[PDB]
């Protein structure tokens, strides 16, 4: 593994994929419970037109068995060979499907880094500053990039607060700060876009990923090129529909 | 010669098209110089997928000859028989290709109303209140709906100023208030969307049409369903204003955002 990054165009290059340039990149998630499910999903998505494959490890039943995780990461990499693999255990605290102690979470991410099978890991901003700094360093030592994330599945913080969280991620060494918030009003969607523009403008020296969740916030999944979000998620609105709109907006 | 409107559904229904319900409607502008050009443009437009046909009369060379304007309107109506026809002279003050005195502009719009060939007229917010109220009344008496419009081609006013202009249009009797503004920054695009949401949620009792122009504001032409703009402009071959994308691409995106 070896990735690049530049503060000129504010990009991160993982594989041949330049995150931060051109149209936003599409991330799809594997949410299988067993290795059978994970393999069936990866094969099914192999033909889809997406850019980054995220493995949602919190959906994996054998997450506490080290060899099972390594086995599943290898299985995915065998099927999807030409795309960055992002390893993401979403914590219970931030909406994930299973609970792990801080120690288990950090060791899980360390094992993923050590495997050499994953290009990027997702680390949560509020895990703990000492733990985050240590793990970002460890990932970087092994040429693995870090998407640092934060979520609010029930409300949208003030724009100022969103910007300061994205800034903190940058200060903790995130290669790509990422935040997802839930709108309660239409104005909240615009608040998330405002924060995106303000961060991109005032502080960003690398790509950022932002999203306003739910049908109400779908705009935020399409307008990343103008507003400054480098990636968006879709499932196989759909991945096909997402690429269609992104291509039109790039023209 | 009869349109409907519902204050509660915030809709205006013209020639079976329900503006303000479902996905935003697509408006295309016909911009020919001579009657020959108008006829051939109407035929080319028949091949496209749009909801409302706007005739940009300020592009027509013989606008000062009443007979010529009526002939052109009739030629369009003969080709586009099932879609609403919107009559729009964009004033010189607000970017128009030619200038008319206020009195000439008012008489032009009254003649369009009288013709029975157009379903809607566009009147500019800053034309002159007393004459706009009189013309709105005249249009309504002949069952012609009024889109009232305002443009700022060099900047984006504050959100509250955009809202106030839209409210003033409603006050003047506009069936559909319309505003187009030019962003200088990315934040200006968001300002226009904020004004759209605030107007639609708090003060509107009818459909509104809003847009942030240029490539930078194109998202405002796509996200009307969520934010509250009832229609959007697309280009058949050439844009009538900066930021319009193809009608085909516009419908593709609107359909995706509808579900």
């Amino acid at each position: 593994n070896l990735y690049f990054q530049s503060n000129a165009m504010k990009t991160v290059t993982v594989r041949d994929l330049v995150v931060g340039e051109g149209a936003p990149k599409i991330i799809v998630s594997l949410m299988g419970k067993t290795i059978t499910d994970v393999k069936s999903e990866a094969l099914a998505y192999r033909e889809a037109d997406f850019d980054i494959l995220e493995w949602r490890v919190d959906h994996f039943a054998n997450v506490t068995t080290a060899e099972s995780v390594l086995e599943a990461a290898g299985a995915i990499r065998e099927i999807i060979t030409d795309k960055p693999l992002l390893f993401t255990f979403r914590s219970a605290k931030e909406g994930g499907e299973q609970a792990l102690t801080t120690g288990q979470y950090i060791d899980l991410n360390r094992a993923a880094v050590d495997s050499g099978l994953v290009d990027m890991i997702d680390l949560e901003l509020f895990t703990g500053d000492d733990e985050v700094k240590a793990t970002v360093g460890y990932a970087h030592q092994h040429n693995v990039a870090v998407i640092m994330s934060n979520h609010d599945f029930h409300k949208t913080p003030a724009a100022e607060e969103i910007v300061q969280r994205l800034r903190k991620m940058q200060e903790l060494g995130a290669d790509i700060p990422k935040i997802a918030v839930m709108p309660q009003t239409k104005a909240d969607v615009l608040t998330l876009l405002t924060a995106t523009v303000e961060m991109q403008e005032r502080y960003a020296d690398r790509p950022i990923i932002t999203m306003s969740m739910s049908k109400t916030g779908v705009i935020s999944r399409l307008a990343g090129e103008v507003f400054g979000s480098a990636a968006t998620f879709g499932a196989v609105i759909s991945v096909a529909d997402l690429r269609t709109v992104l291509t039109i907006l790039h023209q």
